[PDB]
């Protein structure tokens, strides 16, 4: 019994490992979003590839951050991940085999319960930002009316979106051993 419980543990940590470090990789993946010239932008630069194969790329400006929902999908994505760092640091902390301290299992669960839920709340931060983005680009392609230029979903949000559901089901699996101290 105490076999399966460490192991959905030290799979749940892992999880959430993986999660946390895409989750990285997605902030600074550089293709959010691509024109269907070629434009192509993350949440920090709005970029060009010119005939033929040329690329250039400017600094996503602050403005238009502010003014639309970038800067907001910027503050979600640095708070999943500073979520994330400190759910992997207490989680890292609170598995069975850590001796960081002299803790006995209660502290160890009481740390296991929190940096379980800090997996899933990061999870879901990462969740919205990629959702929150996602709509944005969805409703402008499918809208006759849109005069702007449309964008194709970026290979960047199927990362963070599976990112985002490894640090929610990793956080779960975390917490869920963590239940049973
Ligand atoms: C174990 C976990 C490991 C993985 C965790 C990694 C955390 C850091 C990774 C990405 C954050 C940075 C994303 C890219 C930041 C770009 C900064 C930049 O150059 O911005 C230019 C300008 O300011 C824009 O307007
Ligand atoms: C991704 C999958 C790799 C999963 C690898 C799982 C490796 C299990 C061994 C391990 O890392 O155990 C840590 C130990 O329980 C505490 O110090």
């Amino acid at each position: 019994s105490e076999f399966m419980s460490v192991a959905v543990e030290t799979f749940g940590f892992f999880m959430s490992a993986l999660g946390l470090l895409m989750l990285g990789l997605t902030l600074s993946n550089s293709y959010w979003r691509v024109s269907t010239n070629t434009i192509f932008e993350n949440l920090w630069y709005s970029c060009a590839t010119d005939s033929l194969g040329v690329s250039n790329c400017w600094d996503f400006p602050s403005m238009l951050a502010l003014s639309g929902y970038v800067q907001g999908c910027r503050a979600l994505m640095i708070t999943a991940i500073l979520l994330g760092f400190l759910g992997l640091f207490l989680g890292m902390v609170g598995l069975r085999a850590t001796n960081v301290g002299n803790m006995d299992l209660s502290k160890k669960a009481k740390l296991l319960a929190i940096a379980g839920t800090l997996h899933i709340l990061a999870g879901a931060c990462g969740m919205v930002a990629i959702s929150w983005y996602a709509v944005n680009i969805t409703t402008d392609f499918f809208n006759p009316l849109y005069a702007g230029t449309k964008y194709e979903l970026g290979p960047a949000l199927y990362l963070g979106w599976s990112a985002s559901l490894l640090s929610i089901l990793g956080g779960i699996c975390v917490f869920s051993t963590a239940a049973a101290s």
